């Protein structure tokens, strides 16, 4: 059937879009391929933890996997599982593995909650056609408030065993002349204190994050999506994956949508149509839909920029071996609180999350997720044979990112007399993981594949809302930018188009 607006997906771009559409009085249907995560499983919790992964941990895989960095300690808990509609999808391309959330709330279900605005000067560099004053004056503040961003208590941080890991890297970094910053979060830090005090059920303090948090984390189901449903104008259908998009002869849109069960069995195909179509299927999902539509002839006027301009936000993971006298602790909160800010917009820029590790015993390891400035980009290319959009990114394209991360951490190692770990990312000596991505950006870049508000070139009433808009890099953790951009875009779209 027909509905005025359809939003594909339920991550950040989608959630913002649907809230504002509903507040404007536009009846809106959101289509989400994953689950609504609200049923207690066999342990009485909705989500599995990192020390007890089960089928809920994985989107249609036959074995659980350890968190990147943690294989040496967490492979012992891996198990064979039945392919299931779990929460975390490791999407494998030829030389890149991209990790994305699947469910109502998208990546907000599985992410570390870190809520960071980009440096304004870098924003202005990457998106020179966008008015940065309205972003910083209006839309970034609007996003932080509605996302429920909050700040850790510095005294508690300084005192608690749960953040020793962070203080160790802070102290090590300082010897190299490098500074740290507190990173705001959507995890309720007040709740986290009460966890540590034994007052409330633990989540961050019970090795949960990447397969969901049973408590504490204000994911989008709690914030934007709850509010959208509250408008009375928004509904969400789950286990509904959009496969194809076409325009109708009179200029609306028609979708083919597969409904599955949690075992992946096809229950129905349906046709859904609309006047307004908003893509919020993520960098991978939105881009795949549009590349497919262009190359199978259902949206024949899409431009050549659809599929282009993808990057992994410069993501590189690395680890240092601490001196024995600098243990990182057996008890590490699963929510990062500090970053190393070494980002000056030059090619040596690094913003590095000080990442906790879930092992639960002392390992002396400090883990980092570096965000770098690497101009290399990939392209999604439709494969008509398999009906998939393939990302053509090659491992060598991450060399600039590796080089920047290594220069930063080499400073820290020299100042402290420490060395890297070489064994965390497989048998082969490898200090820098260079073939994963938690922060996929691009594929439908703002102003390239779209106009400056995400209107898809070649089409009216067709919008892209999500990380596919971003030109490959933001220099920080991306969801605040995605949210704020979406606020800007949907507001304008509603005013001028709807
Ligand atoms: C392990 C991990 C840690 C991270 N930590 C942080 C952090 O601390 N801070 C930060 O800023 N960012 C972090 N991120 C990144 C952040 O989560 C993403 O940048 C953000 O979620 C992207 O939002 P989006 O709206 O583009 O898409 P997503 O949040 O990915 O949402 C897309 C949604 O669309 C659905 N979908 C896809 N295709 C279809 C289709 N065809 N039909 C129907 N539904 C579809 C998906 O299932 C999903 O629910 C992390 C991500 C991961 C995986």
């Amino acid at each position: 059937g027909y509905v005025p607006a359809v939003v594909i997906g339920t991550g950040y771009g989608a959630a913002v879009s649907a809230l504002r559409l509903g507040e404007a009085g536009v009846q809106t249907l959101m289509l989400e391929m994953g689950q609504l995560w609200n049923q207690p499983g066999p342990d009485g919790n909705i989500f599995c933890g990192m020390l007890n992964p089960d089928k809920r941990s994985s989107w249609f895989k036959n074995r659980t996997e350890a968190p990147l960095g943690s294989f040496l300690w967490l492979d012992v808990v891996n198990r064979n599982i039945d392919p299931y509609a779990g929460v975390l999808d490791r999407v494998n391309y030829d030389q890149m593995s991209v990790y994305v959330g699947r469910g109502v709330g998208g990546g907000s279900l599985v992410n570390g909650g870190m809520a960071v605005e980009p440096k304004r000067s870098y924003f202005e560099e990457i998106l020179p056609r966008v008015d940065s004053s309205e972003m910083y004056d209006r839309y970034f503040p609007r996003a932080n408030s509605m996302l429920r961003v909050n700040h850790i208590d510095t005294k508690w941080f300084e005192d608690t065993e749960w953040y020793k890991f962070a203080r160790v890297s802070r102290e090590q970094a300082g010897k190299a002349g490098l500074g740290t910053v507190f990173v705001p979060n959507v995890y309720d830090f007040g709740y986290m204190q009460r966890e540590a005090a034994g007052e409330v059920p633990k989540s961050a303090l019970a090795t949960e994050v990447i397969y969901g948090n049973n408590h504490g984390k204000q994911s989008l189901d709690k914030t934007y999506l709850a509010a959208a449903l509250g408008t009375g104008k928004v509904t969400i259908q789950t286990l509904h994956q959009v496969k194809t998009i076409r325009q109708t002869k009179d200029g609306g849109y028609a979708l083919t949508v597969e409904q599955k069960d949690t075992d992946g069995k096809l229950l129905a195909t349906k046709e859904i149509s609309c006047r307004y179509l908003f893509l919020g299927a993520g960098s991978l999902g939105s881009t795949e839909l549009l590349v497919r539509a262009r190359d199978t002839g259902t949206l024949p006027n899409l431009n050549s920029e659809v599929g282009a301009g993808w990057g992994p936000n410069g993501n590189i993971m690395t680890a240092r071996a601490n001196h024995m006298w600098n243990p990182t602790g057996a008890h590490q909160s699963s929510i990062p609180a500090l970053g190393i800010d070494a980002w000056d917009n030059s090619d040596s820029s690094v913003f590095a999350e000080i990442a906790p590790m879930p092992a639960g015993l002392e390992t002396w390891v400090s883990l980092y997720l570096a965000i770098t400035k690497n101009p290399q980009r990939g392209t999604f290319v439709y494969d008509a044979a398999t009906d998939r959009a393939k990302l053509n990114w090659t491992r060598d394209q991450n060399a600039p990112a590796v080089n920047a991360a290594k220069a930063l951490f080499d400073r820290i190692n020299k100042a402290n007399g420490t060395i890297y770990r070489y064994d965390l990312f497989g048998t082969q000596l490898k200090a820098f993981a260079d073939d994963f991505c938690y922060h996929p950006l691009g594929g439908c870049v703002l102003g390239k594949a779209t106009d400056d508000y995400g209107r898809v070139a070649g089409y009216k009433n067709l919008y892209v809302t999500d990380g596919s808009l971003i030109p490959g890099s933001v220099g920080v953790l991306p969801f605040v930018t995605i949210t704020a951009l979406a606020e800007r875009n949907v507001e304008r779209i509603i005013k001028q188009d709807v």
